[PDB]
Formats: C-alpha cells, sequence, structure tokens
C-alpha cells in the first residue's frame, strides 16, 4: 500500500542564474505575475494530496519560511482598512490539513546533498520532490500524475518532458523503454548528452516521486542523478511524459515566457 | 549655491496592491527581468550625481540593505566556481563615492512621514526622493533633469508626465502655469480629481527634488501632497515634464508592461 503524503522542497541554493535579483533573496520567491515560483509548486503538491511540506534550506531563505507562516503586523494593516479580500491572499495560504518544517542544509552541497538532507523528517516512506524553479502549468496537477503511476507500479518516477533533440546538452536524459503511453521504464540517466548521442529525447524536470530506498545511494554518492542510477539496480524506476507546461524559470529567459504565457491566461496581461 | 548631493528612498511600505508576492518579500526587490526595482531607482540617483542614500525602512525590509551590502558567502562560492563576471555584479555593486544610510520609519504612516523621518539625515540641504516603483527608463537619468531645473530656479521640483485625461482619477494632478516648454510653475495640486475637473493633465511621478522647508510643513501635517501645497505659499515649486517613460511597478499591470518592454530592449527577450 504505496501512500505519498510527504513533499521535499529543495530550497537551499545560491539561485546564481539569475542574479542581481538573486543577491539577497531567493529565486523560489521571484514571483510569476504576483505569486512567487515556491507557491505555485507548494498548491501543486497540495492539490495532489501532499499532507507534510518538507523544506530544505538555509540561512538567507526566511523569507520562504515567512511566507507560508502568519503575518500578523499585515494581517492587521489590510482589516484595519477593511481590505478583507486582501486578507484571503495573506491568510491560512496553506489550508488547515496541510503543515510544514524546515530543515538547514549545512552547505549548498548539491540537490542530491539536499534530498538525503530530508531523510530524517521522511523516514521509511515514498515521498515527492518538486524544483520550484520548474513552474508547471496543468490541468491536472502534475505530482498528481506522477503519484498515481508511482502507486500503481510500486516504484519511483521521474517526471519527463519531450524535448527538442538539438538542446539535449542542457539536461539530463533517460534511456528507458515504453511500457505503456507515457510511462517508460529507465535503465540509464545521461548527463547532458550531445544531441547526436542523446538516448532519447526525454529530459527529466524537478518532480520526482521517490522509494525511500534513494537515501543509503545518496549517502555512498552531489548528484541526485548518481542516486537515482543506484536505484535502477535494486528497484524498479519509470519516467513519465507528464501532460502540463514547464517553463524553466532557473534564468531570466524561461521565467519571461511564464510571466508573458500565465500574465494573459490568468491575469488578462497582454504585450502592449 | 544649490547642490543637490542626497537622495531619500521611503522604502517602508506594507505594498498590499501586489499580493501575495509582497506578504514577505519588499515590493522594492520585485525584480524587472534580473533586477530589482529599488536598483534602477538607486542607479538613477547615483548617475544623477547623488553621493549619499539615506533610505526610509522598516523591519520587514532587510533584504534591501542586503542587497547593496557585500554578500561574503555568496562572492565566496561565485569565486569558488570561477565565475568572474557574475562576481562584477554583486560585489560593489554601487561605485565608491557613493554611500548609504538607513532609518526605521516607526509605523508606516505615509510618503509624507516617511519623508520628514529622514530629516536628520537631510538637515538644511534640499535632497531627491525617489519611488522605486515609478520605473522610468530614460536616455538621461530624469533625476539629473529633475536637479538641473532646481539649482537653474532656485526651487524644488516635482517630475510629471502627460496622462489621459480619462485616467486623472488615478494621480496627484498639478495646476500649473508654463514657464518654458517643459517647466511649469505650481499654484495648487489636486488629489485623484474627475477627468473633467482635472486643472492639467500632468501627473506626478515618484521624482522631487524638494528643499528642507518642506520639513516644517511636514510636521503640520500623512500626505507629502499638503506638505507640498503648503511649501507652494513660502517658496517656488515647480513642475518638469521630463523626458522618459515611466512604469508604475506598484500594481503587477505596470510591472508586466515595464518585463515586456525592458526584456526586449535590454535582454533580447520577446514574447513567443
Ligand atoms: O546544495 C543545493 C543545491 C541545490 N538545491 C536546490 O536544488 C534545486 C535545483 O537546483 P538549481 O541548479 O535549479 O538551483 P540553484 O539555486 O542551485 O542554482 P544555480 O546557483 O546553480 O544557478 C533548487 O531548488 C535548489 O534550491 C538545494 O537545495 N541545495
Ligand atoms: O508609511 C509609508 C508609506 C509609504 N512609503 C513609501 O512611499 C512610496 C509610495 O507609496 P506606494 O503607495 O506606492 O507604496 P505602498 O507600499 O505604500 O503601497 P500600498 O500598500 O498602498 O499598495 C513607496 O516606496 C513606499 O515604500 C513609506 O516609506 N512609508
Ligand atoms: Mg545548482
Ligand atoms: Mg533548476
Ligand atoms: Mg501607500
Ligand atoms: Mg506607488
Amino acid at each position: 500500500h504505496h501512500v505519498v503524503r510527504k513533499a521535499v522542497f529543495p530550497v537551499a541554493g545560491m539561485g546564481t542564474r539569475f542574479l542581481p535579483a538573486t543577491k539577497a533573496m531567493p529565486k523560489e520567491m521571484l514571483p510569476v505575475v504576483d505569486k512567487p515560483l515556491i507557491q505555485y509548486a507548494v498548491e501543486e503538491a497540495v492539490a495532489a494530496g501532499i499532507t507534510d511540506l518538507i523544506f530544505v534550506t538555509g540561512r538567507n531563505k526566511r523569507a520562504i519560511e515567512d511566507h507560508f507562516d502568519a503575518a500578523p503586523e499585515l494581517e492587521t494593516d489590510l482589516e484595519a482598512k477593511g481590505k478583507h479580500e486582501l486578507l484571503a491572499l495573506v491568510r491560512d495560504i496553506l489550508p488547515a490539513h496541510v503543515n510544514c518544517l524546515y530543515i538547514r542544509q549545512s552547505a549548498p552541497l548539491g540537490l542530491g546533498h539536499a534530498v538525503l538532507t530530508a531523510a530524517p523528517a521522511v523516514g521509511n516512506e515514498p515521498f515527492a520532490v518538486l524544483l520550484a524553479d520548474d513552474l508547471i502549468d496543468a490541468d491536472t496537477p502534475v505530482l498528481k500524475q506522477l503519484i498515481d503511476v508511482a502507486v500503481a507500479r510500486q516504484g519511483s518516477v521521474l517526471g519527463v518532458q519531450e524535448v527538442p533533440r538539438e538542446d539535449t546538452r542542457k539536461y539530463g536524459i533517460v534511456a528507458s523503454q515504453p511500457v505503456d503511453a507515457r510511462t517508460e521504464r529507465v535503465t540509464h540517466i545521461v548527463e547532458k548528452p550531445a544531441p547526436e548521442q542523446a538516448p532519447t529525447t526525454l529530459a527529466v524536470v524537478g518532480r520526482y516521486v521517490l522509494e525511500a530506498a534513494i537515501f543509503d545511494h545518496l549517502r555512498a554518492t552531489i548528484q541526485l542523478t548518481d542516486g537515482i542510477a543506484a536505484l535502477l539496480r535494486e528497484r524498479d524506476v519509470y519516467a513519465h511524459r507528464y501532460d502540463g507546461k514547464r517553463y524553466d524559470c532557473g534564468s531570466k529567459a524561461g521565467m519571461f515566457q511564464a510571466t508573458v504565457a500565465l500574465g494573459r491566461k490568468y491575469h488578462g496581461l497582454i504585450p502592449e
């Protein structure tokens, strides 16, 4: 009985691909229009049934915690001016059945180290990992799509998307074999292959459902990719081509396209 | 001998027109592409000859201070990975002839109270005021244009822009008389007039050069507009229609247009 109720948000990194905006502000707090990247990722997890949110964070990232906590002085200001609609955007941003906890990563030693850092809070359960700089706009939350596959197949699941072959140098690419239309069994993961040498055009994105067996593989490993490759030998790992549109907001170019696209879709904002 | 060397940046406000992005992050830190609003405003002041930067700030706004201070852990990370170009975006963001100081505003009691809060650091000098949510893209820094007028005429100067008459309800509008092509003498300021009743279509923007005489008028006043109206009786106040394009980034709509426009101009980013 596979139950995924915990989601890990690695948010301890330095955000260097987005300077100077991120000199003194977490990349995860940068807004797509009027909402931080981390809020979209959290809402997706909650919408997929996650109840326990685990942030692996750092000294200079208090804004992330403060964003999901009460802000009493602001809530007092809004009540005082009678702006009760705004009060609802701020108060109880998370529903009452969800809880958050935070863990300091010693140093920014990698995504793999960040995942390993969450092990005491996760225990032996399977768990989700979401990278907030991958903003996904989907009719059905992408993490829900991935969890459903992981439960049905009793294995780990990597969210993948089709990319142009000429761009494979930018991603981790799975070598995999189809099992059904959207789901493939992973046999290898290759970091940043040449286009002509890429085994598939399926790039790993920042959405994972992982069995707790991953933790031991990361202690011998610092790269989550290498941990996953080790796991492949013991346990089943699948890739799932999810339905949705990803924007890579780790850099200004994808952030900009997300701003334009969700600007139009959700806000009625159109380039003048 | 009129010398404007000090600029005041009111940055203590709650940013409520941009929630939830600003729940736990200052509005002034929100980026236009890859740079915070406050950095554009500061760069404009420095480019106009300002040497003394005065921030009127609040408890939850440490990111602003941290942005203009050294970030040693980040500078160590960038040197360690040999990324010396990025090191230049972060280290000495301000030239060596400029200095910053910070003053806590007791509570967010208004722009007029914020200006008055800076009085001990300003002394009897004329001084600039810039509101970072007014992002101005100009060939010649707008504050320089305003200072030049203030020195030449030995009076205070309000930056104004022509707005559509149907939008006058959104702004403070000067009643004024032309003295030369871009410069007018102010006789009244009317807050948010009906279009058919607006005295002109010249709206005050977030750029001021003010004589120290303003401070006494704000102690009897909490609205900078009312302080300026009092000053008009004693001293000369001019409005200057500056050359430049303003974006009102206090809200998502103008921020979005700034993102599109400066995205294209400075970053090569074009809506897909
Ligand atoms: O040591 C680390 C490294 C990375 N991460 C987290 O892994 C995710 C994916 O890592 P990214 O490479 O997308 O983000 P980054 O902040 O490390 O970016 P750069 O400086 O390299 O430009 C991000 O959400 C990051 O916060 C950690 O939590 N800890
Ligand atoms: O008490 C105050 C009020 C305003 N200000 C500063 O005055 C400038 C113009 O004030 P704005 O109205 O543009 O900003 P705000 O943050 O007050 O916004 P809302 O909550 O009303 O949406 C902003 O730069 C603000 O920081 C202060 O410094 N202190
Ligand atoms: Mg990284
Ligand atoms: Mg990334
Ligand atoms: Mg205000
Ligand atoms: Mg404003």
